[PDB]
């Protein structure tokens, strides 16, 4: 519901703060660190949501595990808190006693965010907690996150690479039907002040529940986004980011032809697209003549690719203009 969604927004901003901290703090910027940061972000989301809505933590699924393997081969279960000191102890057990980085990470983890949307605050929508499942993609496009290019110029507003392609994705779906219900996308690196080097981000949200469709305020023949490895048309890194390009209208269609996207790549974006009248369809099923669902597996890959669209009319146009070859 709207309350769950507001909490999801706040903790998406917390995840954005962690992702920014690991790149703007010298000690963390020195530092498998991508896997640690991803597992950390996902566990932060899960624990915050379970603490605010008890019983929800068991329904939060994600790309990452909650176990890590340190340098010695010990498998460490990632449980944080309740105090900052225990988180420091856990992290130092993962980081070979690196006390500076452990303390910095635990500082960003336990720091709390008060980041609200006044549009969402007036909305009073209630959804039974028992029907909700959650797919988290804690840091999408980890390659662009590690590369760290701050200086890329967009083509027609579409960044082909750069920190702008990194998203945090939180998607809520109906457990019984598989339909996506709510979505949060957090872009942690949208604009960088050249003089202070500090990054500002942007959040986007959407909700489609029993015929009610709301979404965040959007800023003001066919354009198509595809991935880098994919084998008018623009290349862009990031699954969440290309979906966002469709959401914002910078591209009308996003196609992915391989089987290497997953429910956590696409759930949140699908929910926002649904709240605007669009969706995501199975590509292969379209090409032999069907929305994506998120309760049943295969294992959690979107087999047969996907098409993401904001307008059904543009989808029909593109669909049968190409199946004519
Ligand atoms: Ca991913």
């Amino acid at each position: 519901m709207s309350d769950i969604l507001q909490e999801l927004l706040r903790v998406s901003e917390k995840a954005a703060n962690i992702a920014r901290a690991c790149r703007q703090q010298e000690t963390l910027f020195q530092l498998d660190f991508k896997t640690l940061a991803a597992v950390l972000v996902q566990e932060v989301i899960k624990e915050n949501m379970e603490n605010k809505f008890p019983g929800l933590g068991k329904k939060i699924f994600g790309e990452e595990s909650n176990e890590l393997t340190n340098d010695l081969g010990e498998k460490i279960i990632m449980r944080l808190g309740p105090t900052e000191e225990e988180t420091v102890a856990l992290l130092s057990k993962v980081l070979n006693g690196n006390k500076l980085a452990s303390e910095a990470l635990a500082k960003v983890v336990h720091q709390d965010v008060f980041f609200s949307d006044p549009a969402l605050d007036s909305v009073e929508i209630n959804i039974p907690q028992d029907i909700l499942g959650i797919w988290v993609d804690p840091i999408d496009s980890t390659y662009q996150y590690i590369k760290g290019s701050a200086d890329i110029t967009p083509n027609q507003g579409i960044f082909p690479s750069g920190l702008q392609c990194v998203t945090v994705l939180i998607g809520v779906y109906d457990i019984q039907t598989g339909v996506p219900l709510m979505g949060v996308i957090n872009q942690p690196f949208v604009s960088q002040d050249l003089h202070t080097r500090r990054w500002k981000g942007q959040c986007y949200w959407g909700l489609s529940y029993l015929g009610t469709n709301i979404h965040s305020l959007l800023p003001p023949s066919v354009v198509i986004s595809t991935s880098e490895k994919e084998t008018r048309i623009f290349r862009a890194a990031g699954a969440g980011y290309k979906s966002l390009c469709v959401i914002l209208g910078l591209a009308d269609i996003y196609i992915f032809s391989e089987d290497t996207t997953f429910k956590w790549d696409s759930c949140a974006a699908h929910a926002i697209l649904r709240a605007m009248g669009g969706g995501m369809v199975d590509l292969k099923e379209c090409l032999e003549r069907p929305q994506l669902v998120y309760h049943v597996g295969n294992q959690w890959a979107n087999k047969g690719g996907l098409i993401a669209y904001r307008s059904e009319k543009q989808l029909e146009t593109f669909l049968s203009r190409l199946l004519q070859h």
